[PDB]
């Protein structure tokens, strides 16, 4: 089988790490401060570590046989309990396969547009690149499953191998740069970039709902969880790590673009200024560079204006490209899988009778063919709309209220003394997975306060729906 | 023992009709149209409808003996959703109290101010007014209770006195009362108050906020369950004959108002257009009135300025301030004598042990003294904040909670076919019932979300600690 690093740690990190870190991460750092975006790193590490605790304790708590997390959560908690989690799960991943397939197409007409091949248009063109990698990536997924053995561990190489050759770009200062930002390790950079710098119709959660898809993926290792050697060992330490890795790495990436690259840049040489004019106060005037005209007029660099940052810091940009789409196309394709499985073993329990036409599986591997088109027609729905800053913030709603419903199923498990309740994970509370419901519910509340309203009438419609059921 | 007519009829449209009907309806009907006031008071009417409907289906579930809502609802539907409800409703009345008090306190500074008798300040005034209006209200529910048989007679023949003088005065244009508005029943003033003319933060909603504690005191009839000869009978066709009369004086009054005062309007005499200029549109204007020049300064007189044109209107101004006093006070004791009589009967339960020692009463009749005390100092401290503006929407976010409740544990007994749940009641439907639940849930997240949120996560904290207990 799978050992614990390959099943759980392997998996967990490849889909935390997806599209928010390199194409997103340093436009967050630019709206916030680097001090307050650690602060949304932190919220969303607190949030995704409570969950990750809930996990281990309905891991811990049972018996090995058995696969998928939907499995485990219906088990070990309540029909109704592992219906609405599994409902909104493969939801939640099914629009997550939406949002990394439209970073994915970003980043595809981001670097066709240097080469200035236009189709028909930047929104079209994601629109079509977006579509063309759904497509593949789900024939890939019903067809091609044999070499993902061995793709994982090469995919979280080659972004290891991006982030290092970023992190090397950050410390080699270049005169070509300069001009599009990137003045180097500067104290005055550190010091400009520490404030918030929020621009219209953007506030501390509006950024927080678009970082907070980067640190999900935390239920990687637990889809997975059949196919483990000792799953009730595996997934909490497998998780945990991961999450404790991804979070130092966005951490010190935001630290590292904040104190290295200014927020508004010029892209054309010739921008020196030889005498100080009124003393401007600004960190990229104390570095011999004139930005003061750039704010006036619509800007084409710096952190609030160029989504690839980290690509033009580091020194050898194709790997970052490749890193992009490692990143991306990795985070899409575990949430294109754990969505169908997801569904299929919903409707194999017959939880809600509407969707039992879906439980048919063809193939030998019994593939779910009918879910799979299901979460093929959600996510192309949320291709068609081929904005990456809208879509984030419905996955941040629809992981939020997965997370809550986890948090929340575990401690009214405790509370209620469930006969199938013993978790047997050494550093769980009942009290501190009310707390992360709790806070889920209030920041996706805060986020958007209709969409999770909406979201919350549904659970609780499905919750009272399988509670009295034939 | 008391009658259907006497007993719940009176109280019920005693304590529907309060402040909103004299004081802000002409104002509501100023900031919307006359058919978005007539929505506003359609939608009030709908959720009191529907939560009349549920209130007869628990009055008719069960047996006579036993007096209080509270004890109905905790009877008939669980320890759990009786709790919850009855400390919403308690806190709620508590609120109200104060509500009904500063309308009141607002009225007496109005009229001391057209002798210029000021105190501190005009806030301050409201303030000192409330807190000597709100103790003597307390003393008489301790005190003299004995009086109140015959006073809610009285006090109902001094409303609809009142009512009919501003019918009366509607018909009867004065030429004096042109400056000020009020230039009668003109075709041209319904046609320009028709549409809506919300001021700045002035939406349908938060009109709808203030207009909503006036449909609200549905439950009065109820709270008295014991008093009544026949309650089985009595709370359904008094409560809903009540809501009728109510709602169809509520519209013809904002459909008066409208129709027979402009939105803006002088207070002086020599203001005439003799020679029309450049054709000015506005009603007023072809009244052969100038008030084009109070829309540039703050205007003193009209629909959206003067929160007592029904006053004005009225032919026997004193009569309507008599009015406004019986709307206000009967209101006021209502649900001063309601919330700790609920109060009183829920630390009895022992539902919530934190509450205990407000079980205690005093006297012969067992008044509430401790509890009486806890809705006084909650009264008094809403009453510190002296805005009848900001007070009703917390009233109806509270009233809303508690309607909410009674729908959907009036839904969910009738979905989980509960023992002791089998209404007599011919036109409740458990579905309507869900849906005036979902309606006024909706309708409190759109008043004010975060307000909503917190109602809605202390009555699941509620309900998840009463059905696991000792
Ligand atoms: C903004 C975002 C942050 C969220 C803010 C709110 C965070 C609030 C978080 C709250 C978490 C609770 C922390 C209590 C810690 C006590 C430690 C202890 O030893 O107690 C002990 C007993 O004593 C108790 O039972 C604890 C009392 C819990 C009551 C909770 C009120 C909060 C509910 C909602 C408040 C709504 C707040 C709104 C208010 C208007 C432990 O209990 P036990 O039973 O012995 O455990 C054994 C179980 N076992 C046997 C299965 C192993
Ligand atoms: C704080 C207090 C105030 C709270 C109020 C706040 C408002 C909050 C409101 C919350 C709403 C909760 C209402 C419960 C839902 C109805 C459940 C039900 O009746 O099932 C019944 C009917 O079943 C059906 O008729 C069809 C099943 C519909 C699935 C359920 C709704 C899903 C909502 C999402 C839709 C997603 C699609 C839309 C989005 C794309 C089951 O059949 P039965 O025979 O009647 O049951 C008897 C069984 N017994 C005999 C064993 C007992
Ligand atoms: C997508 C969907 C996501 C859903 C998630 C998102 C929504 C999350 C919503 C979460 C709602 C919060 C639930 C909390 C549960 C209560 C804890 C409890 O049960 O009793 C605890 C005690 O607690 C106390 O002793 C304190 C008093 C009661 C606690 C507070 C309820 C009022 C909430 C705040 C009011 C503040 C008022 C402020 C006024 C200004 C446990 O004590 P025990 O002795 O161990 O119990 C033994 C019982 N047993 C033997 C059966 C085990
Ligand atoms: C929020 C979005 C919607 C939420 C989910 C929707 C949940 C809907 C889920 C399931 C729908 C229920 C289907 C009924 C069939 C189930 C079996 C059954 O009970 O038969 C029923 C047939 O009743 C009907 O067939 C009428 C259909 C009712 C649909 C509306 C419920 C309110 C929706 C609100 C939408 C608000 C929209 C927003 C408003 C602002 C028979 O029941 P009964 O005979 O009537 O009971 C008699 C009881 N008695 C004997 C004591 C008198
Ligand atoms: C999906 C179809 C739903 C149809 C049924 C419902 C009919 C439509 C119902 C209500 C319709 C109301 C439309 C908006 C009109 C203005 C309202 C307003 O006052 O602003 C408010 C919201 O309004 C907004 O924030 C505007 C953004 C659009 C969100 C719209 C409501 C979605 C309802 C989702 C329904 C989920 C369930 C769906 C059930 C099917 C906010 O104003 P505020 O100033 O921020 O408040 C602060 C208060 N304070 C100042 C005192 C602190
Ligand atoms: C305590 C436990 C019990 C649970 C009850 C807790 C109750 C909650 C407590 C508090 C809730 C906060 C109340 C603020 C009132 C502002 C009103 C307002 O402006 O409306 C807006 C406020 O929604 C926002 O988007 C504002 C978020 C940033 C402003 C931050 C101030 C502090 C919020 C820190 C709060 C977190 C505290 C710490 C939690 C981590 C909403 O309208 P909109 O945004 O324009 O609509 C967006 C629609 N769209 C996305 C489609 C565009
Ligand atoms: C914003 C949304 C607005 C609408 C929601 C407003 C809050 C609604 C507030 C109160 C409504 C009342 C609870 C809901 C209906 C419960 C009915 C039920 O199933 O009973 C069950 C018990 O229930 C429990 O054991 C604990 C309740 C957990 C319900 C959790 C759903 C989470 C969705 C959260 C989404 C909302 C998050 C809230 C914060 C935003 C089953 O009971 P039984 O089968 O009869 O067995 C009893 C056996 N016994 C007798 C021995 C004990
Ligand atoms: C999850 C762990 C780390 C506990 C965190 C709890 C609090 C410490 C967090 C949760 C919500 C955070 C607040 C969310 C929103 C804001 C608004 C934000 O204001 C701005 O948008 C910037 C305005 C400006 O300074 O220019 C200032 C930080 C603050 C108060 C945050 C302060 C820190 C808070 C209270
Ligand atoms: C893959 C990630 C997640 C973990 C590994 C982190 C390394 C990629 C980072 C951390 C410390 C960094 C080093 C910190 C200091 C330096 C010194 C710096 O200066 C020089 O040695 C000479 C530079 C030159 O002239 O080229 C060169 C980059 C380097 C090695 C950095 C290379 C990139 C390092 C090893
Ligand atoms: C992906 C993660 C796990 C590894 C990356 C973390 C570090 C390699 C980066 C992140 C934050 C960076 C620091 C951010 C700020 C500074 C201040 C900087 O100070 C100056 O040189 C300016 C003072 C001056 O010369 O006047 C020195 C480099 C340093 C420590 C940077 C060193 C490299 C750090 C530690
Ligand atoms: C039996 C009846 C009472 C059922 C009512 C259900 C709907 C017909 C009601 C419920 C919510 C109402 C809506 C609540 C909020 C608004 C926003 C409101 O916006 C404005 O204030 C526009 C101001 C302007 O025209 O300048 C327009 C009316 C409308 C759509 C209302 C239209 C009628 C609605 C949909
Ligand atoms: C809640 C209850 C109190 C509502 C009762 C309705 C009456 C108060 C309204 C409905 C019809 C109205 C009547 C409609 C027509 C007229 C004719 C009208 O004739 C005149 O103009 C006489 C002029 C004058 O007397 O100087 C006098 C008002 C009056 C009686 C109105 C008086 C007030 C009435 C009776
Ligand atoms: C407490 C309530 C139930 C008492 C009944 C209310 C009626 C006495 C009021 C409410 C609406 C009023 C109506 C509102 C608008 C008009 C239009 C108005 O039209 C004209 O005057 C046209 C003459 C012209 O301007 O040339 C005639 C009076 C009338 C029917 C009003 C008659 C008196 C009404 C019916
Ligand atoms: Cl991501
Ligand atoms: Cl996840
Ligand atoms: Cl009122
Ligand atoms: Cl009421
Ligand atoms: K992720
Ligand atoms: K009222
Ligand atoms: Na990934
Ligand atoms: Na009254």
């Amino acid at each position: 089988k799978f050992g614990w690093i390959k099943g759980v740690l392997v998996r967990c990190m490849l889909n935390i790490w997806g599209v928010m870190l390199f194409i997103r991460l340093s436009w967050i750092v630019g709206q916030a401060g680097i001090g307050l975006s650690v602060l949304v790193i932190m919220m969303a590490t607190v949030v995704t570590t409570i969950t990750g605790l809930s996990t281990s304790a309905i891991a811990t708590n049972g018996f090995v046989r058995g696969g998928g997390a939907y499995y485990l959560i219906s088990r070990s908690l309540g029909p109704e309990f592992g219906g609405a989690i599994g409902l909104i799960f493969a939801f939640a991943n099914a629009v997550a396969v939406a949002m990394y397939v439209v970073g994915f197409a970003e980043t595809v007409v981001e670097l066709l547009k240097e080469h200035s091949i236009l189709m028909i248009d930047e929104i079209n063109d994601i629109r079509i690149i977006g579509a063309i990698t759904v497509v593949i990536l789900l024939g890939i997924s019903v067809a091609g499953m044999e070499w993902e053995a061995k793709a994982q561990i090469v995919l979280l190489v080659i972004l290891l191998l991006a982030i290092g050759d970023f992190v090397i770009g950050t410390f080699i200062p270049l005169e070509s740069k300069k001009p599009k930002g990137f003045f180097g390790y500067k104290s005055e950079i550190f010091n400009e970039n520490f404030g918030p710098d929020f621009r219209e119709e953007e506030t501390f959660f509006s950024v927080f709902a678009i970082f907070f898809p980067a640190a999900t993926g935390i239920l990687a290792g637990a889809n997975i969880s059949g196919d483990l050697a000792d799953p009730q060992s595996a997934i909490p330490k497998g998780t945990l790590l991961a999450i404790l890795i991804t979070t130092l790495v966005y951490v010190g990436i935001a630290v590292s673009v904040g104190s290295c690259v200014v927020r508004d840049a010029t892209g054309n040489v010739n921008d020196t200024i030889v005498t100080e004019l009124t003393n401007c106060t600004s960190a990229a005037c104390k570095l011999n560079f004139d930005f003061s005209s750039c704010e006036s007029s619509p800007c084409s660099y710096g952190l609030m204006n160029n989504f690839q940052v980290m690509s033009m810091v580091s020194g050898f940009t194709p790997l970052i490209s490749a890193g992009i789409f490692s990143a991306t196309l990795s985070s899409a394709l575990a949430s294109l899988v754990s969505a169908p499985k997801i569904f299929q073993a919903l409707c194999k329990d017959n939880i809600y009778p509407a969707f039992q036409m879906f439980a048919k599986g063809y193939g030998k591997n019994n593939e779910p063919l009918r879910g799979y088109i299901l979460t093929f027609l959600i996510a192309l729905g949320f291709i068609l709309i081929a904005e990456l800053n809208v879509i984030a913030p419905i996955i941040s709603n629809f992981f939020l209220a997965s997370y809550a419903l986890i948090n929340f199923s575990v401690f009214h498990a405790s509370l209620a003394k469930s006969p199938g309740w013993r978790p047997a994970f050494k550093y769980y509370n009942m009290w501190i997975s009310l707390l992360g419901a709790i806070l889920c519910c209030i920041v996706m509340f805060v986020i958007n306060w209709w969409a999770a309203l909406l979201t919350y009438v549904i659970v609780l419609g499905l919750y009272i729906y399988v509670t009295y059921k034939k």
